[PDB]
This record gives structure tokens, C-alpha cells and sequence, in this order.
């Protein structure tokens, strides 16, 4: 088990670009900033390598636009859920891919 536990308390900016501030815990704490599209590559990557896992699923990318802040603040909770479940998963308990994703900056 590598049971760090996270929260996505808010969405933020690399002023330009909007990202989710993923708060990571386990007493060692930090915060990683991940964008919308990374969750999808992560997922594209992760799913490819691990068993036949459902449980945690990302809504399909929207390509409408405006791809803005409020879009992301509307996503915060499901992406908090998604990440939070990945952790509880067996088989994943030691994926690098995931660690890098929750690795600082």
C-alpha cells in the first residue's frame, strides 16, 4: 500500500492557464498543480497497464470550450473523487505514473 490521501480543494492558475491544485497528504504534506488534460493522459496511461479496472472514470473531454475556469470548478469534485479512488485501488498501489502525477509542481 502507498496510501497517500488527497483533496482537490480548489482550481487555480499559471496566469496566461487554469489548473487543479491537488492537495496531497501522508506527517508529510504537499500540493501539485495538474491540468485538465493530464488526468486524461494519466488515465490513458494507467488503464493501459493495470488489470481491468473501472470504479474510477473520467467524464469525456469536452471540446466545446470555453475550457475556462468555471468549467474546471465544475469538475473539481469528480476529479477529486477519481483521484481518491485510484489510491484505494489495488494493483495501482505502486504505480510510478500515479506518483509522478501527485509529485510536487
Amino acid at each position: 500500500l502507498a496510501a497517500w490521501k488527497i483533496s482537490i480543494p480548489y482550481v487555480d492558475f499559471f496566469e496566461d492557464i487554469p489548473v487543479f491544485c491537488i492537495d496531497v497528504e501522508r506527517p508529510e504534506h504537499w500540493s501539485v498543480y495538474r491540468r485538465y488534460l493530464e488526468f486524461y493522459v494519466l488515465e490513458s496511461k494507467l488503464t493501459e497497464f493495470h488489470g481491468a479496472f473501472p470504479d474510477a472514470q473520467l467524464p469525456s473531454k469536452r471540446i466545446i470550450g470555453p475550457k475556462n475556469y468555471e468549467f474546471l470548478k465544475s469538475k473539481r469534485e469528480e476529479f477529486q473523487e477519481y483521484l481518491q479512488k485510484l489510491l484505494q485501488h489495488p494493483e495501482l498501489s505502486n504505480s510510478q505514473l500515479l506518483a509522478d502525477f501527485l509529485s510536487p509542481n
